């Protein structure tokens, strides 16, 4: 089975992510989580991402295209995977569509633009798995640690206020055209497309995306 998840930065995507990911064996491939660890490690593929997300704009199409055509090659991949945060321009979109990668899921999330700030404000990932935490919306068992290795959750550089309306403002200006895209392959009878209540509570929306594809 093969995922595309849809919606504005903080929409609740990378968290509904984890669920789907084990539930039906397949992994997550969130572009933003790669870019931040080739920053880390410095990676030649990727490495020059910092400076771009920092200023809360979209990195290169074509420098994403091939993060995601490499780690999509891996074997991991072979019964299906989950894209989040690919694509998120037009070219992105064709680019996948033209090497021949179809999809069964396009999953859109919706959440008003009045929300988004003080979620990303309030978040903490687990940086080396990518697993993300809100102080007061979902919080972790244990206060600023990861459930699942306990290791101390950080905040993200580029989860301020400022940074977070720029990313927005991208979004809807290159990302929002996708929702048509997808709706139209989905009329060609090429994939199945559903939106969801982004704004109920974790648990809701998990049962929500689970009538979808269970
Ligand atoms: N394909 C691409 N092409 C070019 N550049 C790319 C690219 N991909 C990445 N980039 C680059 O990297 C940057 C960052 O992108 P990205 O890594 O995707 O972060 P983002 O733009 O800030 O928004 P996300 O997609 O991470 O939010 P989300 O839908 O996952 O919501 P979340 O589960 O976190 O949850 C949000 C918060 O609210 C909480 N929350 C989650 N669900 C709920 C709920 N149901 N109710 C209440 N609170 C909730 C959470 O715990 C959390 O704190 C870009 O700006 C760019 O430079």
């Amino acid at each position: 089975m093969r995922i595309i998840l849809l919606g504005a930065p903080g929409a609740g995507k990378g968290t509904q992510a984890q669920f789907i990911m084990e539930k039906y064996g397949i992994p997550q491939i969130s572009t933003g989580d790669m870019l931040r660890a080739a920053v880390k490690s410095g990676s030649e593929l990727g490495k020059q991402a910092k400076d771009i997300m920092d200023a809360g704009k979209l990195v290169t199409d074509e420098l994403v295209i091939a993060l995601v055509k490499e780690r999509i090659a891996q074997e991991d991949c072979r019964n299906g995977f989950l894209l989040d945060g690919f694509p998120r321009t037009i070219p992105q979109a064709d680019a996948m569509k033209e090497a021949g990668i179809n999809v069964d899921y396009v999953l859109e999330f919706d959440v008003p633009d009045e929300l988004i700030v003080d979620r990303i404000v309030g978040r903490r990932v687990h940086a080396p798995s990518g697993r993300v935490y809100h102080v007061k919306f979902n919080p972790p068992k244990v206060e600023g640690k990861d459930d699942v290795t306990g290791e101390e959750l950080t905040t993200r550089k580029d989860d301020q206020e400022e940074t977070v309306r720029k990313r927005l403002v991208e979004y809807h200006q290159m990302t929002a055209p996708l929702i048509g895209y997808y709706s139209k392959e989905a009329e060609a009878g090429n994939t199945k497309y559903a939106k969801v209540d982004g704004t109920k509570p974790v648990a809701e929306v998990r049962a929500d995306l689970e009538k979808i594809l269970g």
